[PDB]
């Protein structure tokens, strides 16, 4: 078992009717499958959900990457920072954003996130899809 573990990504989002999560431990080329919802204009934070099993890491950082066919990536880079080793998994928060807005804002976007260090380690790379709504629905 490695020392760190990428266990989960929420979508933290007051006005969702329900949650919006994946579960990162599983088979990675599923996960495109699975599409998560937002309605458009809406508010959210970014929650990773991971361990550290072992030793106590230093400039932990999570980039997130969108794509929307035809066009120039979105990319944004969080520093996550220090932490030791717990059996309880930890949650770090991006903090708050808004989704787009418009007709023209709606759609599916493909996104790749990764969960690395100053050591440049690939604690976990994946892909998700996004999908922006005129409702939750
Ligand atoms: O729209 C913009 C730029 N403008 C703003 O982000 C404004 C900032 C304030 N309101 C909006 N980027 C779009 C974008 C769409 C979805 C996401 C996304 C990713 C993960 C989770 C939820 C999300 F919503 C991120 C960015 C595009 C990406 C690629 C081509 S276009």
């Amino acid at each position: 078992a490695p020392n760190v573990v990428v266990t989960r990504l929420t979508l933290v989002c007051e006005s969702a009717p329900g949650p919006i999560t994946m579960d990162l431990t599983g088979d990675l080329e599923a996960l495109k499958k699975e599409t998560i919802v937002l309605k458009e204009g809406s508010e959210y934070r970014v929650k990773i959900h991971f361990k550290v099993n072992r030793d106590i890491v230093s400039g932990l950082k999570y980039v997130q990457h969108t794509y929307r066919t035809g066009v120039k990536v979105d990319k944004a880079t969080f520093m996550v920072g220090s932490y030791g080793p717990r059996p309880e998994e930890y949650e770090f928060l991006t903090p708050v954003e808004e989704a787009p807005k418009g007709m023209l804002a709606r759609g599916t976007y493909h996104n790749k996130s990764f969960f690395t260090d100053d050591d440049k380690q690939d604690h976990l790379s994946w892909e998700w899809n996004l999908s922006i709504k005129k409702e939750w629905t």
